[PDB]
């Protein structure tokens, strides 16, 4: 058993059907040793006596707090979380990864050094996380409160709730090549559940900028021109940081323009634009439409 | 001749004591062709005639504004400056080198890409500054407008005049080596004389921390503790970005010490101390001095 935080202890306990629990003994914060008796959350009446409380853990009930008390006064608390491991491997069960098996998604909209990580839940209810840089030569990272977001991501026939973080590089170089990755740790709690999960990337490879904005088309000798402007929210200057787009009519046949604009032919519906960092073949935005109409 | 900026020329003539001046062409922005007369600031009445004046540029009277007329009413303007060239070399007279026999100097008190430069002046009066990048591969950079400074400068038996301007490198990597360094052009205007300096570097050799802060002292077994803190300026966090610093008893006999505080033995005078970067070895801060006294 180790501490988490004061008076909060993790219990690795192995789940193999009958495999013998822990012994962990709580020692009461006081200076009495006389009339000393023990009680959980999870139980009822007096469940041992002593200071020292020496008991075998191995089953959520045995998990809890447990309080202190001597002359009908509380003394002192501790409260005990389960690390499940079975069949030799930590327990993956807070979280849900996401379709290619990860646990950990995250997207950054330029090179900023500000990021968002999110992550999927199987039950909303009783949840505390905590994410930050795992290593402080290390990429320090200033990370937010886990939000939950009204998108629910589906999978199999499943809506899964999501959670989302925003946390920034404390000091950005957004020109040079990354050399070390960025390195979180997750925490995740339930209940007295105790898990916690890792991801490691670069920002280059993390990269998913915003649509173009303000689509504009002007009539011309049928041939259309279909103009737009690189997001707000995408690095400066675009001189350097340039971007690159794929047109189509209606991860990342549409063909690839560089410019901000371009001829087409479309004579009604919509023309949607896509675009990607243009040296590095990273994620596309999402499409930006407009109707194709002129006069 | 060249062309500054809109109805401004620069005329490259040179000095050597009977050279030939440079024949130059100022055609009037007008449609008409007769009746045309011209006129200079530098001289009285009429100079010349025609919609295209020919002229010998040599010394500064040929310079100034020369202005169109055509029935009593003026109709353009233009502007000359002489950029010197004697003995094959170009003039280097507004500005007075530092004494290191350059121009301008540059200083940094962080890695934030902010610096500011600096030059010094022969004579204030009638000056025009503008400096920026020098390319735009190259680090871009934003400058604000030159100030005339309060510190004069003494070289000889001579106290100059300072101009200082603030600039900021757009996009900033405070960590990763600078294999690039930046350029910057500085052109210089008094009155109707041109000159233009340059100048390269890297951030990290022009580093000069700002003082230590808060330099407290107390008594201990007679033996004494100086202690500072890293100046407010410096760049964060403190444990990348490190500094040493020299203590003194009263470019950069006082020893060397890396942490925030050390033991000496004063008792009566003042206790003075300085930083540096910690594994580069840039420029030291002003000393940050206090008395050395204790109850
Ligand atoms: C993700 O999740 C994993 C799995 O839960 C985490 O791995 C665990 O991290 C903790 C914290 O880093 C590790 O704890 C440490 O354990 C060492 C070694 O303990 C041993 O030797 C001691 C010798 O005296 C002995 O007393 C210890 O006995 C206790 O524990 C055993 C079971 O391990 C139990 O049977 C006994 O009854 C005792 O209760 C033990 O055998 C320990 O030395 C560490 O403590 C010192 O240092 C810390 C930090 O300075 C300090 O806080 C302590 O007070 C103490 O001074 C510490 O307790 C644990 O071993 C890891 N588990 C595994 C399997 O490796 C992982 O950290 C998580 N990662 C993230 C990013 O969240
Ligand atoms: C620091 O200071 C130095 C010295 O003053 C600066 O150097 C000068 O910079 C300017 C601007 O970059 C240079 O000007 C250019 O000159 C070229 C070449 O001109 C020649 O060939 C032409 C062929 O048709 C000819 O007509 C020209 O004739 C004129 O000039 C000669 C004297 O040079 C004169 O005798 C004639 O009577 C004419 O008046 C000339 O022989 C020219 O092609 C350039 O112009 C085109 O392009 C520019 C930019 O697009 C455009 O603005 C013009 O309208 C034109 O379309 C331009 O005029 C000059 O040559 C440099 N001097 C030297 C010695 O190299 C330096 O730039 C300063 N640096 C900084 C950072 O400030
Ligand atoms: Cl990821
Ligand atoms: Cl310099």
């Amino acid at each position: 058993m180790w501490e988490l935080e004061k008076d909060v202890y993790v219990v690795e306990v192995d789940w193999t059907p009958d495999a013998p629990g822990e012994t962990v003994n709580l020692t009461c914060d006081t200076p009495e040793e006389d009339d000393i008796t023990w009680t959980s959350d999870q139980r009822h009446g007096v469940i041992g006596s002593g200071k020292t409380l020496t008991i075998t853990v191995k089953e959520f009930l045995d998990a809890g707090q447990y309080t202190c008390h001597k002359g009908g006064e509380t003394l002192s608390h501790s409260h005990l979380l389960l690390h499940k491991k079975e069949n030799g491997i930590w327990s993956t069960e807070i979280l849900k990864n996401f379709k290619n098996k990860t646990f950990l998604k995250c997207e950054a909209p330029n090179y900023s050094g500000r990021f968002t990580c999110s992550w999927l839940v199987q039950r909303n209810m009783d949840l505390k996380f905590n994410i930050k840089s795992s290593s402080s030569d290390s990429r320090a990272v200033t990370c937010g409160m886990a939000s939950l977001s009204a998108e629910k991501v589906t999978l199999d026939q499943r809506d899964y709730e999501k959670y989302s973080v925003s946390c920034q590089e404390d000091v950005t170089c957004p020109t040079a090549e990354e050399t070390l990755p960025i390195e979180l740790a997750l925490e995740a709690r339930q209940q007295n559940k105790y898990e916690n999960y890792s991801t490691s990337f670069f920002i280059r490879d993390i990269i998913k900028p915003d649509p173009p904005k303000n689509l504009q088309m002007k009539p011309l000798k049928s041939q259309v021109e279909v103009s737009w402007e690189y997001p707000d929210s995408w690095s400066t200057p675009h001189s350097y940081f340039s971007l690159k787009f794929f047109v189509r009519i209606q991860g990342c046949g549409a063909f690839l323009v560089e410019k901000t604009s371009t001829e087409v032919q479309c004579k009604g519906g919509n023309v949607c634009v896509q675009a990607q960092d243009r040296y590095y073949n990273s994620s596309c935005s999402k499409w930006a439409c407009v109707p194709c109409r002129v006069r």
